[PDB]
């Protein structure tokens, strides 16, 4: 049950002008691409906080990759669901070298040690993540938050247009084109290609994303076969056939060192450390 909206004065949209004449902010299946101008936070921000919504967010630094920890989380800190309530969940070798970072109220972080593609195995924590929050959201760690992500993003299943490639045709995609793999897309099928860094949705949809992808891995590894990238090809597959109810412009996923600041991103928000 959602209970009815305040009272709200914010500027009215008008039909006959678009938010955004530069790019696609819907795709044929009618879900919102998440752009800067698309969205009234808040809006969004009511909405969910009148859920009092709860997000996962997971993080794995195993080896050396714990050195990212600590400018990942304090950065999220500043910029990610800042006003609703987050759980971190950090998969890490070694749970001595997480850095002690400050959190605002409402704010958690759980470590969860693992042995040093198989965080999607370890996704699917199922029982844990049904109990303690809504959403979840699967990032990579070498990254930092460098302007704001909230709850324009949730939704039951989301994915993230990968930096490389939100201008290339489909046959340009690098995904797994062996018909050996459980992976395989042919030339002529795709509609975006998502990067595997930044994915997400409610426990449910992530934890069937999770399960399928890493069944779908099992049998390539009986095969004998190993998908070009990887997770990342095997989660490609998955959303060309459950199609995401939102996918996040590549602002939530940049490269500047690489890709600079092209005009038809208005923020730069999750970005890549050097
Ligand atoms: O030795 C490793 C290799 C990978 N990762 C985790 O797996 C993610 C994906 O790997 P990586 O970021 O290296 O892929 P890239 O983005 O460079 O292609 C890393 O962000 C970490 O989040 C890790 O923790 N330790
Ligand atoms: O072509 C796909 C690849 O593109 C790279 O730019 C990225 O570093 C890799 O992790 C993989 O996503
Ligand atoms: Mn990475």
């Amino acid at each position: 049950f959602m209970v009815s909206l305040p009272r709200m004065v914010y500027p009215q949209p008008k039909v006959l002008t678009p938010c955004r004449k530069d790019v696609l902010v819907v795709t044929p299946w009618l879900a919102p691409i998440v752009w800067e101008g698309t969205f009234n936070i808040d809006i969004l921000n009511e909405q969910f906080r009148l859920q009092n919504t709860t997000i996962g967010l997971t993080v794995f630094a195993i080896k050396k990759y714990v050195a990212f920890l600590k400018l990942f989380l304090e950065t999220a800190e500043k910029h990610f669901m800042v006003g609703h309530r987050v759980h971190y969940y950090v998969f890490t070798d070694q749970p001595a070298a997480v850095p002690r970072v400050t959190l605002g109220t409402g704010r958690q972080l759980s470590v969860l040690e693992v042995r040093a593609m198989r965080r999607m195995e370890m996704i699917s924590c199922e029982r844990r993540f049904l109990s303690e929050v809504d959403y979840l959201v699967c990032v990579d760690v070498d990254m930092e938050f460098r302007d704001h992500v909230g709850v324009e993003i949730l939704t039951p299943l989301f994915g993230t247009l990968h930096p490389s490639f939100y201008g290339s045709s489909r046959e340009a995609f690098t995904y797994e084109r062996r018909p050996q793999s459980q992976a395989y897309i042919p030339k002529d099928e795709g509609d975006f290609y998502y990067m595997g860094g930044f994915f997400g949705g409610s426990v449910q949809e992530v934890q069937r994303l999770t399960r399928a992808c890493h069944q779908a891995m099992m049998v390539d590894q009986a095969n004998g076969i190993e998908a070009v990238w990887h997770d990342e090809s095997h989660l490609n597959k998955y959303l060309l056939r459950h199609k995401p109810t939102k996918v996040l412009s590549p602002e939530y996923l940049w490269d500047q060192q690489l890709l600079g600041w092209p005009a038809v991103l208005r923020k730069l928000r999750f970005t890549a450390v050097p």
